[PDB]
């Protein structure tokens, strides 16, 4: 009974929005396995590229275990509503036969593995406390670069590579995509990114659909895409949203309190805190800027994420006179 | 010997240092004792308040993860490298350009720029599925592991020779280091050359011909650029340097391409069929020449003995091939 509603609450997967926490607890905490999975299947991917279903279902449970289930945001949970946001991106009409069976295949992989062993604390608190991760990747992407490793890495696992009945060809390709959308989520390289899409949608070319034409232009397309879906929870219905602020200002929270542990200045701190200004600010400043960009790239497809987190915006705001 | 060894130092500050003869009389430690005849030289013990036994201590542990058995990729290629920009960092053309943080940077990232070198190539570690390139996500993959390996050395006891530098300082320095060392990779060759083209044709200069550089991003430029042609200075040095440096990439190359033909690769390196002689000349025209001419084009005509080596080099190598 248990397993009939998490099939039925995972007919919603092609919807923006879909119930994210509940499939996690109706999966028995295997939301992203469950999500990948019904995901492979949908776009026939298994048959497409030969991946034999017992590999993929090993792999996924792997890379989910690598997770960690302490991290109050970026945990397993996270990962799986950026694999099925980027699905239903994907699906824009607008770009209807745009990209190959391997991109599609690239950018839906690497959303699985995008923040896969992240530790609750940003780049700046690993590099400022002199850790073995910063030290390892010299200061730079150094989480981003981390999750790359550990989700590749994964891969060599007994009865773990999905990827065994690609040409060889196929999976330079496919790797070299992966690398390139998972260090486009680095928050530090967001202006840069938002200014290329900026300039492809002033330059923008259709059909009588979206004409792409080289790989730059698709490579940025698919990671300003993963780049959305990572950013995408202010765009979901509220009470989702909602949920999605109270997990990162726990981990904000926690980091900040392992600051104060060390006599470091607080970045984060939960007596000074004002969520709901700071949010209005994320979306103002970051979140509606990339979204609005995104809406014209691909417009009018996107117009009712759009209206969501602009009503979302309207309803923080209304918290604060 | 100690004698021999102390006179063969006096020549810190020239071109053509005899580093093969230290390396030698030091019993295998050029780059401990070349490293620090040149941090008391340039007074970088005083400046920074470094103990002396730290530094002794830290320098010997950095050229213990240099590779015995490698053929250029080891610590006399360090010494040299530190040396070759000790000396650029000289040049009249760039008098009080740097400050004292700048210039303990810049000889920092030479002396750990190859820490820990395999002998391999980057993109041989990226065809062997090597653990390296794992981790790196194959870029510049030897570039990060070296600075990884170089910084983590100064956490032993008794090796942070930065102990004694304010925060901002040791920030500072571990960027510039880090800057300095990614730009080693040969993959980043043609941009920063083009980089380099551009300030040369749209360079300042006082009344002597000294560079005006304000802001980080032309000043770290430079500084990438100078350990980059420190590093490509072989063509350069007094021939009987030059090819001895030749045999020795020479060597590590075919043993590269013996690893290859075993684990069943396609032979990239290959010994039974290279000019090496050739191959020079290829090098020097195509890599070599256009940098040390555009380098030279910054600070003219400082670099004029420097330049006139290499194309009498050229020469002679192009002079063996029948
Ligand atoms: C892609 O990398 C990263 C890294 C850290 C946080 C995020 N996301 C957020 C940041 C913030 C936030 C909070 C206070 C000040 C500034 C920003 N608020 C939210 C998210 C999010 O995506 N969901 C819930 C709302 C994304
Ligand atoms: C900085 O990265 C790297 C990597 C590999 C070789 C080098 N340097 C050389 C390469 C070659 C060479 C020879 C044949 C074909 C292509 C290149 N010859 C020489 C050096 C050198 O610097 N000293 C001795 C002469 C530099
Ligand atoms: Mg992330
Ligand atoms: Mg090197
Ligand atoms: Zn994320
Ligand atoms: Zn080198």
């Amino acid at each position: 009974a248990q397993e009939d509603v998490l099939a039925k609450e995972l007919e919603d997967v092609n919807k923006w929005g879909l119930h994210v926490f509940r499939i996690a607890e109706l999966s028995g905490n295997r939301p992203l396995t469950v999500i990948m999975h019904t995901i492979f299947q949908e776009r026939d991917l298994l048959k497409t590229f030969k991946i034999p279903v017992d590999t993929l279902i090993t792999y996924l449970m792997t890379l989910e275990d690598h997770y960690h289930a302490d991290v109050a945001y970026h945990n397993n949970i996270h990962a799986a509503d950026v694999v099925q946001s980027t699905h239903v991106l994907l699906s824009t009409p607008a770009l209807e036969a745009v990209f190959t069976d391997l991109e599609i295949l690239a950018a839906i992989f690497a959303s699985a593995i995008h923040d896969v062993d992240h530790p609750g604390v940003s780049n700046q608190f690993l590099i400022n406390t002199n850790s073995e991760l910063a030290l390892m990747y010299n200061d730079s992407s150094v989480l981003e670069n981390h999750h790359l490793a550990v989700g590749f890495k994964l891969l060599q696992e007994e009865n773990c590579d999905i990827f065994q009945n690609l040409t060889k060809k196929q999976r330079q390709s496919l790797r070299k995509m992966v690398i390139d959308i998972v260090l486009a989520t680095d928050m530090s390289k967001h202006m840069n990114l938002l200014a290329d899409l900026k300039t492809m949608v002033e330059t923008k070319k259709v059909t009588s659909v979206l004409l792409l034409d080289n790989y730059s232009d698709r490579i940025q397309v698919l990671q300003n895409m993963v780049h959305c879906a990572d950013l995408s929870n202010p765009t979901k219905p509220l009470q989702l949203y909602r949920q999605w602020t109270d997990r990162i200002m726990e981990e904000f929270f926690r980091q900040g309190d392992r600051e104060r542990e060390r006599g470091m200045e607080i970045s984060c701190d939960k007596h000074n805190a004002s969520v709901e200004k700071s949010q209005v600010g994320f979306i103002d400043y970051i979140v509606h800027p990339l979204w609005e960009t995104w809406a014209d790239l691909v417009h009018p497809d996107a117009q009712d994420i759009l209206d969501t987190l602009e009503d979302n915006r309207e309803w923080y705001q209304s918290t604060i006179p």
